[PDB]
């Protein structure tokens, strides 16, 4: 093992006084010194091999292998043959004795000729190992940068999740403390108006008391003069007898009901940017009259003219789609429905045969929903039969809708109060998209389906 | 026909030079120039009775008798006769001429004798006016203190309303970014260990290349030495052939909802480490663990006593303490309990007599029997129920605020978050007591141990 366990990959010197580390390794001194990079100034001097460090300040000087050691230094006979059964080089005397008296072999000259011939193949394996190690280096850089930049995206989402409600709270507190401060200004004006009034009154009253104290002993003429003057002024200020009442504030004060309604108002007012970039009539229909930037809809008393047959347009399906749709991000918009007693909403891809709303259900991804007669829901869902819902204790007025993607986050909830929305139903599952959601209003229907339909 | 401008009715002093201004009033200047309170030292422009735009240099004056005279002295006849149709006292010439040739009057003496008699009565009226002025000053101070203390309460509610979610967001971001930093540390440990490995590999590869470059032209002995050494080490490293992914739960797209869910939990109102009260305790509800955890067994119970603070038949529990301001939150578990009851009552109803005691007298009820048959009653014939959700119910949450009667108790099928399924709506003067009851064993299975906090 002079060349098997006593083979330093760095030195192959005359091994004596090996340095032992807490990793469980024995090695040489300058051989290990040849490794550069990490001095104790930058930190640990860990073993690059076995995940167990050892500082140069924890010397456990153990020379066990150096004392286990004992041309050739044993026979003056140079190393002679590499064993072909043991796969080991020894010297002729040291080989025949001990190790290699009983194996199969190949002669030394032939073996070294084989090696001197095969040299470039091992060099190619060397540069191939270098190529693989650099492939792994590139994987390392790509993985580390992808991780830290995904962290960049996550911390940015954190930043925006902060910013939404942070700016909301700042704006609400500022608005309402300025409201309170303007009430302060009004009350201050009132109190200083009464201040000026009553301050003039009492100041001149005490002036009057001192003046009468002086005038109590004047001759009869000016005596009566001042008497008449004071009589007139006192009768005037008693005619100006103001019957005063208190103020009776009705300022909305911080109770402990606010939390619910204010928290709904923020739950609504969480809203990213504008979606006032309108629709596409690419499959529009006859029976409707539109206005208000082409947005408010109804029907009128003019029979509707038919349309020539076209491939994309429906046979009769009187519905509407829009223009924009993405496959990333978030979007919001707001509508109202008025007194409309029957309508329908759903969504469809490029796959269905648009001409004909015959038997066609979300079984093929032809997603449906509708309602008749005020509140009578008809939920055609992944079952050929509709379902119903609540009859709420108040009529529904507006609608508001929002889209997020990764979960197929579809959102459409009533907004009968612009301060606060009220949920109706959702389906927490994913849709690939973007295909279009489509929305339908029925015909004139004798004028019964002819009452206005709002939007902004 | 007011003669009020004999002098200024608000100054009663020397030369005035009356101002005819756009306020609709006749003004002086020294009246409030010598005296502060409505001063020009800060830019005041208001009338103490109208508050109209007016400046002190719009003079349109009269100096008739001021230039004439230097006692009436318009005739060298002092004021002589008081007039009664107009309540004026003038001199014979100035009265009879013009003003007072045709009125009711008092010539000489009775009126001024009345005045000399009534002097102290008008002084007493002056004391009354002083008392009224002090009433108005006290109203001023009361308004000042109410205003500044309303500012106190509003700014304090603002501070705490900030602090709750401000500390919540800070804590959540800190916890999760430190979690991210620890994931960074893990990735750093992996990359630096592989760094040490591969840098040692390439460094000793460079050593091998330089050694072979130097030594490729040496004698055969050390040649064969190197041959065997490299053979052994290279077959060792080919045996050491490495045969080579974070699953971090990322934010969802509905993620905003769950973040709001956890905030809805950790809103952090006051803590209620104050459990039930055995002020009317009974046998079959054994309590332990600082009066928290309760059980019961198959040994019959001593019969009922009779006193003030004890129930009719209900072997049940009442509460110790309750105030009239603030908020109180808690989270509960029910185990496999299929039947129980909770409610609230005032100091008026009797705890004796198990007849149909109902919220008809404001004795508000809620209960459950037989697995999931909910029974929540108000003044009617039968208690009501609701949809029975599918995912198994585990835990409960409850909340109280006082001034608005904010009563709350909602499902918490995951203790992280509650979901509103059933509660009532009333404001109570209070504080009236919450009471709690568990029914019998029914072979043991109707009575299983109970917990809170
Ligand atoms: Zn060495
Ligand atoms: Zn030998
Ligand atoms: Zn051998
Ligand atoms: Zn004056
Ligand atoms: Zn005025
Ligand atoms: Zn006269
Ligand atoms: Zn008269």
């Amino acid at each position: 093992l002079l060349r098997q366990e006593l083979s330093c990959p760095l030195c192959l010197q005359l091994f004596d006084a090996p340095v032992t580390a807490e990793c469980g390794h024995s090695f040489c001194r300058a051989c290990l010194i040849r490794v550069a990079g990490e001095p104790a100034a930058d930190g640990t001097v860990a073993c690059p091999s076995c995940q167990a460090p050892t500082r140069p300040q924890a010397l456990s000087t153990n020379l066990q292998l150096s004392r286990l050691v004992e041309h050739c230094e044993e026979h003056l006979d140079p190393l002679s043959i590499y064993c072909e059964q043991d796969r080991t080089l020894v010297c002729g005397v040291c080989a025949s004795l001990g190790s290699h008296r009983g194996h199969r072999l190949l002669p030394a000259a032939e073996a070294q000729a084989r090696l001197k011939t095969q040299l470039p193949q091992q060099k190619m394996q060397l540069q191939e190992a270098s190529m693989r190690k650099e492939k792994t280096v590139a994987v390392l850089e790509h993985q580390l940068v992808e991780v830290e930049e995904t962290v960049r995206q996550f911390r940015g989402a954190v930043g925006e999740q902060l910013g939404k409600m942070r700016m909301f709270l700042a704006a609400l507190e500022s608005s309402l403390d300025r409201e309170a401060e303007r009430v302060r200004g009004d009350a201050g004006v009132a109190l200083r108006r009464e201040l000026s009034s009553l301050n003039s009154y009492l100041e001149q009253l005490r002036q009057m008391e001192k003046v009468l104290e002086e005038v109590a002993d004047k001759p009869q003429t000016e005596f009566l003069m001042k008497f008449s003057l004071v009589t007139s002024r006192l009768q005037k200020i008693l005619s100006e007898s103001p019957p005063p009442a208190r103020l009776d504030i009705q300022l909305p004060v911080i109770s402990d009901d606010f939390k619910f309604q204010v928290w709904k108002h923020m739950f609504r007012h969480l809203m990213p940017a504008l979606e006032e970039l309108t629709f596409d009539p690419s499959s529009a229909h006859p029976s409707l009259v539109v206005s208000s930037s082409g947005r408010r809809v109804e029907c009128s008393d003019q029979k509707a003219p038919p349309a020539g047959e076209d491939t994309r347009q429906f046979d009769k399906a009187v519905a509407v789609v829009a223009q924009q749709l993405l496959s990333q991000g978030e979007h919001y918009w707001e509508v109202e429905v008025g007194d409309k007693p029957r309508w329908a909403l759903g969504v469809m891809a490029a796959d269905a045969s648009r001409r004909g709303r015959l038997h066609a259900v979300p079984s093929q991804g032809l997603w449906l929903l509708g309602l008749r007669d005020g509140k009578i829901l008809e939920a055609h869902v992944e079952a050929k039969e509709p379902r119903a819902l609540r009859t709420p204790e108040r009529p529904p007025a507006r609608i508001g809708l929002y889209l997020s993607f990764a979960d197929g986050v579809l959102a459409f909830y009533d907004a009968s109060n612009p301060d606060v929305l009220t949920p109706i139903f959702s389906f927490h599952e994913r849709l690939p998209g973007p295909v279009y959601p489509i929305f339908d209003v029925c015909w004139h229907d004798k004028g019964k389906n002819a009452q206005p339909l709002l939007l902004v």
